[PDB]
């Protein structure tokens, strides 16, 4: 029996939709378990609730691992919803003003991207030659349009479109609140954040692992990522 840990959504529905029948196939069985928020899920699998984790990139995994002494790791990459701004108070980028408010996931890898981001758009000037996995307020030469930060919970930034001109929401929660990625105004160009699963370090040789990769990378979950997650970020190792 193999136990899962996703966030609610679509990183579950892979499993329910397409994974799990392709390892009953195999003799497994398969448990899943769904999660509201980022902390728990390297938590529960490093105590042992979870045998495999899908919710997470891995300049995530890398701090948090760090930070919580945990003996965790990546073993490969899924199709993932990508980083988006999108509206809130103000429906288009070119409203913007000084002063603007936008809302930003509060954990430093996250907000790393939001920092990217902005400097992308003009809105910020990052210092040069900074490293942009780790980019911190500290990394900011001038704050070219006196943009506001509202920093949150990553769950909350959906519902924060209300409070704010501008939300940049994790693709995870966007998808499940109800918004649609075509409606973002900008999306991450990078593909350094597509989301890979990670495992207990002493299960990376184990055969139930090496039956999950592969399934996570047959022609039949291909087919069916191309086509119930249009516009998802694919593995690096698909080689599109
Ligand atoms: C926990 S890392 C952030 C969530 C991840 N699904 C993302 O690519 O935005």
């Amino acid at each position: 029996e193999i136990v899962f840990g996703t966030t609610v959504g679509d990183f579950g529905d892979m499993v329910k939709e397409q994974i799990q029948a392709e390892l009953e196939k195999k003799g497994y069985t398969v448990k899943l378990v769904e999660f509201t928020d980022y902390v728990r899920p390297n938590l529960a699998l490093a105590e042992g609730e979870l045998d495999i984790n899908v919710f997470q990139h891995k300049p995530y995994l890398d701090d948090f691992k760090k930070e919580h002494n945990l003996d965790i790791t990546e073993v490969f990459q899924v199709p993932t919803a990508p980083l988006g701004l999108y509206p809130g108070k103000l429906k288009s980028l070119e409203e913007v003003k000084d002063g603007s408010t936008v809302s930003a996931p509060n954990d430093p890898s996250n907000f790393a991207r939001v920092l990217v981001m902005l400097d992308e758009l003009g809105w910020i000037k990052l210092k040069d030659g900074i490293n942009p996995l780790t980019a911190s307020k500290a990394d900011i030469a001038e704050n070219l349009k006196n943009i506001k930060i509202v920093e949150l919970e990553a769950a909350q930034l959906p519902r924060s479109r209300a409070d704010v001109d501008f939300a940049v929401v994790n693709g995870n929660y966007a998808i499940s609140s109800g918004m649609k990625l075509t409606e973002a105004l900008f999306q991450e160009p990078s593909f350094a954040y597509v989301n890979w699963s990670a495992v207990k370090t002493a299960d990376k040789d184990s055969q139930w692992l090496k039956d999950v990769t592969e399934a996570y990378n047959s022609d039949a979950f291909k087919a069916y990522a191309h086509k119930r997650f249009e516009g998802y970020k694919s593995p690096a190792a698909w080689n599109e």
